[PDB]
RNA sequence: AUAUAUAUAUUAUAUAUAUA
């Protein structure tokens, strides 16, 4: 809604559901390619916002010779204390995913603590 | 201690508790700067796999004329099928952080749908 | 029957069944391609005339590995009270369909509000 | 709320309701002029997506000799099975729009088989 | 998100949340510059519409010698008859606005009838 | 009781009933054109201060065929936080006077969100 | 008689399409 469109690279997400933004190349019954974002929440007890954002991916992999839909979901969440800076925000994201290589990703993916 | 250390640029991230690494520099007094690691959970039933990247940093900023400690967290939470790639996984964060610019994550911070 | 023939560019639909008129090349194995009219009912109690012309478009495609065969309907409903004329309801029809494009019906089929 | 306006010619709708979008002239006391959007609902029984926009004006005229206010409403329904194309649907609707002409309409209006 | 943006003299206020809108400048802990729109609600029961603009403004004022962040909130709230014009309610706001000065604001404040 | 009279432009008014002031040109039985003032109510508990301002009109209007007394109700609610200064509500005030315009209002009565 | 779907009013009202 508040977002007229999302744009990341070549690729552009245009808005369908309340807080959803889908590629604009994926057809409806075609594999989800999506954006979810949730955010701005507050309460005064806490003192601190919460959001949301994530990244759904689905593909088409055959799989014991059967072609099934795979999911994957990278969800971001947010909390930030009053006196936080959005640009905070970017720079502690920045920093998670200059960490989040693929050799990385594969060994805690398998559990690395 | 799966990783023996966590680099980020220039910082160093040790590790002190089970999935827990902090920035060479602080002190245990000093506010956190850390990431949390857990990862690695897969059960057959659904063929997803389950893990999660924390990024936790402390700052003492003067807030409506008073010092306070402010705590802000950015969770990563990676829910993937059979037959993702943690390459896959790669593309999908590299997406969300060219997206989140200040600019949006605090329209989001705010409350963007 | 009250229609000899429906001509839409280039194809030409012939009545088969009362308020049905296909498409004159389908055989009856072929798939559905159809028009559907029922019309002019009129109820004293809400003084509206209420009238419905679908659509129906059958297409055989490949669906997750087995050849089948799919339906599409699109219906419209036309409910009019006293002192309407059928000129506005062209003008609003041919409103609606000014308005359904693709991109805005892939937003609209996948959650639009 | 997913679009920020819509133009058809013009005519420019801005929303008002969650699924509402009415004209930007009238006033609140005006005749209703409005476009409802109501659609993405998905059940796994049938496999069909189904979605509608509806088109309500009203106008005032004299029937009886009392001045009264009627409504005109032209609801487009589509139920999408899987493996369909927006495109096929908006084929489908300009072939409804095409073939609708006022005199078609009045016959159907009247009793129309 | 009906009004892309509002524009008060320079000040420019960008949508956040649904009916709010906060100054451009403004970080989501940086005190609150903002608008709340809800407006709209009619019942035939009555004839009345009923629509609410709020003003809802923060600062960081030293207060006895203690810095505390304090809020401002000015609530219009508009109940109109059949038969009133927005034009009438832009007259009856402009006459609240020329009658409110800082003097009999304060006198009203401090317990004015 | 505490204002002798209220002078907007060539509008005069006289305080009549207590929180009460009608135009001195309106009689009794004459369509109401008023303002009304509460104010000054305070407690520890909020610490802020609330006040309200009312003005109301009524006019005579033929509603198909039938001459009706419509009513206008723009109340005007202010709630301040100490420290904060009657210059503040009237910028505020002043402010929301100049966002509203007939256009912004005609489309907020009618749904604006 | 069964199944599916849309719009209006504060559970009720109106309407379309598929199957026996």
């Amino acid at each position: 809604s508040t977002f007229s469109s999302l744009v990341i690279g070549s690729n552009t997400f245009i808005p369908t559901a309340p807080g959803y933004y889908s590629l604009s190349t994926r057809g409806f019954s075609d594999p989800r390619n999506q954006i979810k974002i949730s955010g701005g929440k507050f309460n005064a007890k806490t003192g601190r916002v919460t959001a949301a954002v994530s990244r759904l991916w689905e593909t088409d992999v055959t799989v014991a010779g059967l072609p099934v839909r795979s999911a994957a979901e990278v969800a971001i969440i947010m909390t930030l204390g009053r006196g936080i800076t959005a640009t905070n925000a970017d720079v502690l994201l920045s920093d998670l995913n200059t960490l989040l290589d693929p050799a990385r990703l594969d060994q805690i993916l398998q559990g690395g603590f």
